[PDB]
């Protein structure tokens, strides 16, 4: 379990960065092509994901407390973030299709 969450911690870590960068990526696109609807679509993607990404690291907290944790939720976990990676690097090559 103590590898499982760290690894998961990196995880969350690693995507958490992702995130961050294509959020100044995604404002400097806004200035250069203008406010259009398409970029609108992805900002509304990135804040929902930002919200899940945060939501997900409150339960990773809540396993790492936990002196027994669920290895079933423990490989639950690891499922979402992988969902949660795979939208990000879909939003990311929109980005850079732009």
């Amino acid at each position: 379990s103590h590898m499982m969450l760290a690894a998961l911690k990196e995880k969350l870590a690693a995507l958490k960065e992702k995130l961050a960068a294509l959020k100044y990526k995604l404002a400097a696109l806004k200035e250069k092509l203008g406010l259009t609807p398409e970029l609108a679509a992805l900002e509304k993607e990135l804040a929902a994901l930002e919200k899940e990404l945060a939501a997900l690291e409150w339960e990773l907290a809540a396993l790492e407390a936990d002196p027994n944790p669920d290895p079933a939720k423990l490989a639950a976990l690891e499922k979402k973030l992988a969902a949660l990676e795979k939208k990000l690097a879909a939003l990311e090559y929109k980005l850079a299709a732009l």
